């Protein structure tokens, strides 16, 4: 192909720092507002002092978090270390290598611990870009609130600009880290590109490992505060619980995305590395094809960075109605960009044909077919969305559907909602199944991958509007509490509604570019095991498949209890809070944040242990007692049956969201004739927001990682289940 | 070659069946003894007048499309297994041997349809003939509870004995009966005899498709027709058309579900072993081992009926039902022992994908046991997630003190963990099965599980009746004393039913693979590989099935509820006499308009289920049929279990809450208190899930399979219609 390897090691590295730089342009111009038009002061002194006690327990949480993420990250690198060692009795012998028999590799023990090097730097970069986004979080909140006085679009402006800045923050390190370590490391593999890129294979499980903290325990935790919105007996700064839950919307919004999409969009680019290692590419040694997936992340910075300037600086925003379309044309605007990128970069990086390896054989592929992968990926992304939008929008027929119900009852509000996100799930299967049929036809796994990719190559924006979304539920919050001019109140919930509309989309996106990602994976740990069928007739695979489908449901059963008893637990520490803690329950004296949030925030990660486990032992266990055959059936199992609950648990929880949002919103006939702000309808609504509360954001979401990680796991340790397979098959 | 010779299982079978059929006419019969101060003795038959102008409404006004569709759909089945062989009338050489001759398509064709017609006919009777004896034994309960509980409690269980005997011996004296009509053409070709035997298990599930989806849809639309604005009071029709309901749903509904698990499950068998050492050498009694089996079953389960009405306070009501289970378990082990003994060879070969495999008649024996006691296991598993009795309901009704989102959180955290242990239970099942026999193992593991399906449908169906007992006194508004002895079985009741509610899905999951694997059988597939595209996009669709037909089912019954309290104020508002007092509100006309509504609602639903291999089956492969069938398998048995018991918990913590039979059921339990209305919120949220949502589920698994299986050749012959144009 056209462009060298020079031209690629080059290119990449630049627009990561063009990401970078781009980043920290946007966040210094949000300094810019300091915390003239200030009406009235005092208001001023109240946003801070509410801000503050934001930080106060959002830095709280994070330490919470890293007092067993460490305990974790050692524990686990040990025991990653010890069974990627051991298969090859820790011998410093070079091994013929696990492809081309002929030829000779380096020692799996010296990709046991490259393997456990990686998986440090991936779990850090997680652990990183989602402390900086929890940063900027905490302070556009504020600045945001601030800047609706001098008008909705001067708000929005700046507080898009900060979502901005973790997309990019996120992306780029993601890139760039990754981008490092495959130079690192290909310093002590040279030629042995199969099995550079097997120790590569780290860094998506580190991500993906971190994600179960962020998106399972954050989940757990965000909700647990949110539904710490209890009475018997006393919304106010004095309530903890309230400013519990604003840190909340940050955490399951930023750390819990961002790690997952992290996840998500670093083990997708694990996945396609290792089925190009052992394809043409690797094997001939082809940077600049090999890099393909970076190529084509990097060009989504470059493209992304330009669809964010539509948004912020050549069009700007006058009227609200203007503002939930602005989010949305994004996703156009680069999706679009996109596809005219990906179509330059297959061209100018891509040999004209090339083989792609699947099962043995060396498949044939023309290069404008990885195109239509990508492509593929790409639009299905846009494409689902957009469904979800759809299912999830008091804008459209059926979220007013449920509205509708509350008229009749509480139960009916709930049976509509559920109903409606079941019938959510329709579209993105099929969309799904398209991407797929698609995909496995023109390249074989490593199409999927790619394809996996392709959903994520817009993932600047993508976050971008994600991270948008609780910025101004802290915003909105930020007003409400700080007790603002009507006018601004009005402002900032518009953007609040619009965020709130757009992070339904969110969830959408991610649970499709998982079920992509964690197909990717389960392929590629296929073609690690060397499995060329697997037989859904053959009992040892059924067995594991019909189970592999319950996972997902127990899993599920597990994170429903976990918010459900924590947010009982923020309960209990409130009334506590009031009794022990003199001037509050008078009023002198404010409530200790910082503790609402500890004493929660361990209650939740202590919850999650249960759920990771199932996660994260289910492989170690079906792997060892039963083959890598047997843990092939499950890692499908938990695909098909789990993508599923995923769509049809967050669907549901969106849906009943924008009814209660809608009811309150009052902006139809409809909306106010159910909606007197505090109506007979609106409980029977808002009955039905808090249930959707961990559906919305710890349940649904958190299912995700259950097949995404399960995957890497798996094709990690597939040499340790391979070396040591059926041990309750080798007894009998 | 088997002790019990050809003559000696074919003269034992249909004596079963009418012993079983002059068991249920005996215990009707004494149910009669029972003749129905005064004013109340009126006001009950006033009531069972009622509930029988209803049902009977009901009925009659679902049959205006049973037959319209049965003779529709029986066009359309012999149309399709005609073309397979371009309607030849010339016997073509057997697939099953190349050397001999196997009789013309169209033979199969024909008597596919025949078949096809009775198992709808016996699924309607035996449905049908239930509702004659909840209906006319629903009263005789209450009244009976004058003479104490255990009076009362007699003359109920044994209504529901009767129709759980003639559901039973109708359904196999019907097969048998197919059989020797059918063998009366085919002959020597038993491989072509039993795969026109197999119509009869596509018969009975689509009459399920009928009773308990439209039937599902109608029983808790009534139910959750329990609606103000305005206003247990019968001068609302929907309070009544609710107790026909209660009976509709869980007798109708699960007659029919039950009726159709046993047929396709005994056909499933049938059709493998016909091309297995039974089937290729011609030995009758060894063959026709599950209907020995099933034979068997009534007799067992006659003897251990008695225990519950001959040989044996309110405290002691649930063991009563929970022994009728053990007691026909540990029985019927012995049972079976006995059948395989003196009706199996030493040793055989059982077909799977084309080897004929060395399987020893006590491994054939563990199947059956094996599957009889995950049946045991499974819904006992069930009691602990569904029951106020143990833990974890508990747990739900302390939830409600708090939220009522609270109530509903923790009861959808129940059910998706209830499922875990009953999935080993089915999966534990599969491997024992699967290595004995290999998938006649399974086919016999699911008649395992339906071998005590006479009593085991007694106790489902002592349950609604026992409903309206407690109903019939309540509107009837009879003694206190009364009052407390009819909602004692009401709540007990509510256990067993919920039990047969887990009973019935486990079974499902085991026939609906029974089949899977015979419709491979036919289809001739020696693999379904995962990596292939043909079959992962099958099953990524087939897992996406499921969670459609559901969100039918509910916004069906969803809207339907809405209907039925449209036209609630119909009535009030264009009778002469009600909203007063002078006139009662006509009841035939508030279940016909929701009944319609139901089976209107159920059409596109019930289209989903049947489309699906049609179109999956001619556009695309059996390969691609084969993954879809795997896919909402695997998944639909998880949400089929998920919403039962998430629904039949929130029930029970009601029903706990309502009952305040021990401390901490008072501590929340003002009979309208804060909590009692969360609580309560539950019960409507789980009415759907309870006895519409997952029950309707196991119908779509099942019936799937059974409509693949039948069609399986005319989707080999003129399959991938879309492969072959590119
Ligand atoms: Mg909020
Ligand atoms: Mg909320
Ligand atoms: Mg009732
Ligand atoms: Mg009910």
């Amino acid at each position: 192909a056209i462009l060298p390897d020079l031209g690629t090691e080059i290119l990449i590295p630049v627009c990561a720092v063009i990401g970078i730089a781009f980043a920290l342009f946007q966040w210094l111009l949000v300094s810019k507002v300091k915390l003239e038009g200030i009406n009235d002061h005092n208001v001023v002194v109240k946003c801070a002092e509410i801000q503050n006690a934001i930080s106060e327990g959002a830095t709280s949480f994070l330490f919470t978090e890293y007092k067993y993420v460490g305990i974790f990250m050692v524990a686990f690198a040990i025991l990653i270390f010890l069974f990627l060692g051991s298969v090859e009795g820790f011998s410093t012998s070079p091994q013929a290598c696990s492809y081309d028999k002929t030829k000779t590799c380096k020692p799996a023990l010296a990709t046991a611990i490259f393997s456990t090097v990686s998986f440090l730097l991936g779990g850090v970069t997680s652990l990183v870009s989602g402390f900086l986004g929890m940063k900027i979080a905490t302070y556009a909140n504020a600045r945001t609130t601030l800047e609706a006085r001098k008008g909705v679009g001067k708000a929005f402006i700046t507080a898009f600009r900060s979502g901005a800045v973790m997309g990019f923050l996120l992306a780029a390190n993601g890139l760039l880290v990754l981008y490092i370590a495959i130079n690192l490391f290909k310093i002590y593999y040279g030629d042995d590109w199969g099995g550079l890129f097997e120790a590569i294979t780290g860094y998506g499980l580190g991500g993906s490992s971190m994600a179960l903290f962020g998106r399972v325990g954050g989940g757990i935790y965000t909700k647990a505060a949110d539904v710490g919105a209890d009475l018997v007996g006393k919304d106010d700064p004095r309530n903890p619980a309230v400013i519990a839950d604003n840190v909340g919307d940050n955490v399951g919004d930023i750390a819990g995305m961002g790690s997952d999409l992290f996840g998500s969009y670093a083990e997708s680019s694990c996945a396609a590395l290792v089925v190009a290692s052992i394809s043409s590419f690797g094997l001939n040694h082809e940077l600049t094809a090999m890099l393909y997936p970076l190529i084509v992340s990097s060009v989504g910075i470059l493209v992304c960075l330009l669809t964010t300037l539509f948004a912020t600086d050549f069009f700007e925003i006058k009227a609200v109605k203007e503002i939930e379309p602005a989010l949305k044309k994004q996703l156009v605007i680069s999706t679009v960009l996109m596809t005219i990128g990906v179509a330059v970069v297959s061209f100018v990086a891509l040999p004209t044909s090339f083989t792609i390896f699947n099962f043995g054989v060396q498949k044939d592929v023309k290069s404008w077919q990885l195109f239509l992968c990508v492509a593929v990926g790409l639009w299905a992304g846009l494409i689902i969305g957009f469904v979800t939008e759809y299912y999830t929008s008091n804008a459209y027929s059926p979220v007013q559907d449920v509205a509708d119900s509350c008229r009749t009852g509480a139960a009916t509000n709930v049976i509509f909602g559920l109903a409606l996100g079941y019938k959510s799930v329709i579209i993105p299967i099929f969309a799904i199944a398209i991407s797929i049929f698609v995909s496995f036809t023109f390249a074989a796994m490593y199409g999927i991958a790619v394809a996996a990719l392709g959903m994520l190559s817009t993932i600047a924006t993508g976050l971008a509007i994600d991270a948008y979304g609780p910025i101004s539920d802290n915003a909105g919050g930020i007003a409400e509490m700080a007790g603002m001019s009507h006018r601004i109140r009005e402002r900032t919930d518009a953007l609040d509604a619009a965020g709130n509309t757009t992070a339904a989309i969110g969830k959408g996106f991610a649970i499709g570019s998982a079920a992509l990602v964690s197909l990717a994976l389960f392929g590629a740990f296929v073609s690690r095991a060397s499995i060329t069928t697997v037989d859904v007739l053959t009992p040892k695979v059924f067995i594991g498949l019909i189970v592999g489908a319950m996972l997902p449901y127990w899993f599920s059963a597990m994170t429903m209890k976990s918010v459900g008893s924590a947010a009982l637990k923020m309960v209990e520490e409130v009334r506590r809070q009031f009794n022990t803690i003199p001037g509050l329950m008078e009023g002198t004296a404010k409530p200790d944040y910082a503790t609402c949030v500890k004493i929660s925030t361990d209650a939740s990660i202590k919850e999650m242990i249960p759920p990771g486990a199932l996660v994260m032992l289910t492989p170690l266990v079906v792997g060892i007692l039963f083959g890598v055959e047997t843990l092939s059936g499950v890692l499908a199992g938990s695909l098909v049956s789990g993508v599923q609950i995923a769509i049809s648990a967050s669907n549901t929880g969106g849906a009943w969201d924008n009814a209660k949002k809608y009811i309150e919103a009052g902006a139809s006939e409809h909306a106010r004739s159910l909606g007197p702000k505090g109506s007979d309808c609106h409980k029977a609504a808002v009955i039905g927001d808090t249930i959707g509360d961990p559906l919305k954001d710890t349940s649904g979401p958190s299912l995700n990682i259950l097949i995404k990680l399960m995957a890497v796991e798996s094709l990690v340790f597939a040499p340790f289940f391979a070396t040591h397979g059926g041990l309750l098959f080798k007894i009998f």
